[PDB]
């Protein structure tokens, strides 16, 4: 609705920084509003979706196992770990470190994904064979956040992302349980309550992952809707902000009590 485009060009006012907002039918891909749609914005943490993603499609094809246990080691974790320092001495399952990324956004869970898929490289790959010739993941955790002003470097545009994710949870993609497991992970939570979920009324669904990086950037990517089904993704970023992360969190509550209220 067009009101939902005054509350995020206001965002873009308020932050000082670009946003870039999509929101589309899950069912039939039609856009019903966006802005900055096709311009390029740091994924941050939101990258662990795909990541997942990419993952369960090995899965799914016998070239990896969600109960395959990887061990690791206190020179392997990098910042912001909550889960996986705590499992040093046994180990994580495949399904525990998707888990960990997607419900936490632990940076060492993401890297040790990674690893298994050959790298970001390989996740690039994985997302241009199933038609987003734009999304690329280029670093690791840390770097991948450092949204570098201009940098193609592990960015995406709310469209494509907005695509991408359409695809990954409802197209043939992935077997059915496996995309299930990945909107399952999404559905959890411990993170991103003061983004869509503050905004979100009793009774909806929301499967959802948040990012936070270098120089202001934020976003969410989402699928939502009400009486415990999702019909719509959402994906909002924005970088370059000096706002606080409080700041910025509530700018994004702003456009999805918006969005919401419009539905
Ligand atoms: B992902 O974008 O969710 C991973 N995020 C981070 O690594 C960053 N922040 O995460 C915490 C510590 C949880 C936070 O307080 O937002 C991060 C990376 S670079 C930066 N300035 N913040
Ligand atoms: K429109
Ligand atoms: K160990
Ligand atoms: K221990
Ligand atoms: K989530």
């Amino acid at each position: 609705h067009p009101e939902t485009l005054v509350k995020v060009k206001d965002a873009e006012d308020q932050l000082g920084a670009r946003v870039g907002y999509i929101e589309l039918d899950l069912n039939s891909g039609k856009i019903l509003e966006s802005f900055r749609p096709e311009e390029r914005f740091p994924m941050m943490s939101t990258f662990k979706v795909l990541l997942c993603g990419a993952v369960l499609s090995r899965v799914d094809a016998g070239q990896e196992q969600l109960g395959r246990r990887i061990h690791y080691s206190q020179n392997d974790l990098v910042e912001y770990s909550p889960v996986t320092e705590k499992h040093l001495t046994d180990g994580m399952t495949v399904r525990e470190l998707c888990s960990a990324a997607i419900t936490m956004s632990d940076n060492t869970a993401a890297n040790l994904l990674l690893t298994t898929i050959g790298g970001p490289k390989e996740l690039t790959a994985f997302l241009h064979n199933m038609g987003d010739h734009v999304t690329r993941l280029d670093r690791w955790e840390p770097e991948l956040n450092e949204a570098i002003p201009n940098d193609e470097r592990d960015t995406t545009t709310p469209a494509a992302m907005a695509t991408t994710l359409r695809k990954l949870l409802t197209g043939e993609l992935l077997t059915l349980a496996s995309r299930q497991q990945l909107i399952d992970w999404m559905e959890a939570d411990k993170v991103a309550g003061p983004l869509l979920r503050s905004a979100l009324p009793a009774g909806w669904f929301i499967a959802d992952k948040s990012g936070a990086g270098e120089r202001g950037s934020r976003g969410i990517i989402a699928a939502l809707g009400p009486d415990g089904k999702p019909s719509r993704i959402v994906v909002i970023y924005t970088t370059g902000s000096q706002a606080t992360m409080d700041e910025r969190n509530r700018q994004i509550a702003e456009i999805g009590a918006s969005l919401i209220k419009h539905w």
